[PDB]
């Protein structure tokens, strides 16, 4: 059975651990511990073929020791995840891009860009600023709301098929 090693980064509090825990869960946690970083499976049939989705959720003090880049370096595919009410949040995802690519030596690594909280009404992050991001970087947008569901099964599907291209090349 295939296997598939999914990250989720990006700042603190965008709702990476909603996001992970609404996937494995289909439930919405408002508390879920900010410091902690763990890693949830779920076997999901996308596109017909039966997955093992190893979500690796990131969290923790701010750290770069070799063992930590060995650690990221185990993804095979990245959700960068920012807020939509949270402009630093989408001002950091270069950051966070640039550290998949510092550790996995490639120009090409799958990822998907997440602008999360789509459900609240207080955008600061245009729909148009985050397509023009993802459109440089050359990788799918899709906008997400743990506390809904909205497009959070699209968002790591997207990222497995990602994973499928690329192992195709
Ligand atoms: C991810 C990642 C990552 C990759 F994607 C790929 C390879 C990596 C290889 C590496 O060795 C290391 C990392 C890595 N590990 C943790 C990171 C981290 N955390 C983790 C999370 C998110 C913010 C805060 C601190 N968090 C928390 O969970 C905190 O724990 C809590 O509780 C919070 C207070 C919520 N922060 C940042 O950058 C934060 C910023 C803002 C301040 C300066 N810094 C520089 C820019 F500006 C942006 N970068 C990080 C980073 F790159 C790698
Ligand atoms: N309204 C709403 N709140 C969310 C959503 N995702 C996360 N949150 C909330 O945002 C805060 C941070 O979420 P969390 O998952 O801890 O962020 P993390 O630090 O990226 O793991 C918590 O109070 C969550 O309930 C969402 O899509 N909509
Ligand atoms: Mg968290």
């Amino acid at each position: 059975m295939t296997e598939y090693k999914l990250v989720v980064v990006g700042a603190g509090g965008v709702g990476k651990s909603a996001l992970t825990i609404q996937l494995i869960q289909n439930h919405f946690v408002d508390e879920y511990d900010p410091t902690i970083e763990d890693s949830y499976r779920k076997q999901v049939v996308i596109d017909g073929e039966t997955c093992l989705l190893d979500i690796l959720d990131t969290a923790g003090q701010e750290e770069y020791s070799a063992m930590r880049d060995q650690y990221m370096r185990t993804g095979e595919g990245f959700l960068c995840v920012f807020a939509i009410n949270n402009t630093k949040s989408f001002e950091d995802i270069h950051h966070y891009r640039e550290q998949i690519k510092r550790v996995k030596d490639s120009e090409d690594v799958p990822m998907v860009l997440v602008g999360n909280k789509c459900d609240l009404p207080s955008r600061t992050v245009d729909t148009k600023q985050a397509q023009d991001l993802a459109r440089s970087y050359g990788i799918p947008f899709i906008e997400t709301s743990a506390k809904t569901r909205q497009g959070v099964d699209d968002a790591f599907y997207t990222l497995v098929r990602e994973i499928r291209k690329h192992k195709e090349k």
